[PDB]
């Protein structure tokens, strides 16, 4: 199975036997995400609310739905980040949106570059998408670079775009067009 | 003196105590190392000819000229690796050579890069060196995913470098370059 390594990391798929692990994850940093994304359900900190949205991902992961990468730090045996690829539409767009994070603790490591890179390139080959979006609130620095880094373009912006911690955030919109996407 | 720590793993450096362990070490894994390594003298095998060996290396510790690391198992109190930083020159090099081993029973558990990087972090870090050198047979992959997982870069090449097993071995010369070095 997806599976990719570098140094003492490696980027996978979201198993059902991740769920303590996940969940621990988004309670470890919940401080840390909480002001760059919208607000999150009780069920989002829990091991059983990760339970159910892990049946949830397997059944969407079955139909070529969704795809949610974990980072492992193999030497601490925990996940210190998340990529994940959502909104997958097929004929006629062949785009998928990816969001991702990376724990407070792991930061200016090119981490995020790699996991982002590998998964991308993988949502390209293997999954046949023409287009990958992105989009961040433009005071994220770490996410422009990151985005640029991997030659993502930006392509505008929109304005007041998404609920964030009681108020609409303006987020640049940026994309990565696979040239050897087939028909 | 300096110890790392992790899993049920100890990184050390190796001490006069260590005689009959790190002889058995060696003995163990003869078969495994010799197609790997320049061939050795019986004394490298026994008890006594450590003691020797260690009571020369004991000295180059105390004026900061070699460290010799053991990595032991814990739990079976056995000696399981080395990594041996060598060759180690002040002005105007800051230089030293990396030479690692690993028992043939734990490969696969990413042991040696642990040892390895964080001993290197070390060497940069309390030691001040500039540079650490590493050279490997090219067949030798797993010692080239080590070394490529701990960002070391492959300088060149030197054709027919040390005889090992009767025939002279080419080596991939490659280094780690401390930015934060202080002159
Ligand atoms: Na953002
Ligand atoms: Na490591
Ligand atoms: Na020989």
């Amino acid at each position: 199975d997806v599976s990719f390594e570098f140094e003492h990391y490696q980027v996978r798929l979201i198993k059902s036997s991740d769920a303590v692990t996940i969940a621990n994850y988004f309670m470890r940093n919940r401080h840390h995400l909480a002001p760059w994304e919208p607000k999150r359900s009780h069920a989002f900190f829990t091991p059983e609310g990760w339970k159910q949205r892990l049946l949830q991902l397997v059944e969407l992961h079955k139909h070529n739905l969704a795809f949610y990468f974990v980072v492992v730090d193999k030497n601490e045996h925990k996940i210190i980040g998340t990529v994940s690829y959502s909104n997958i539409t097929r004929f006629p767009f062949h785009a998928g949106h990816v969001g991702y994070s990376l724990d407070s603790e792991y930061q200016g490591k090119g981490i995020m570059r790699r996991a982002v890179n590998v998964t991308i390139d993988w949502m390209f080959k293997a999954q046949n998408l023409h287009r990958i979006m992105a989009a961040y609130i433009p005071r994220n620095e770490k996410s422009a670079k990151v985005l640029a880094a991997l030659g993502f373009v930006k392509e505008g912006e929109a304005k007041k775009y998404l609920y964030i911690n009681g108020a609409w955030e303006d987020h640049i919109l940026t994309s990565k067009i696979n040239d050897d996407w087939k028909p």
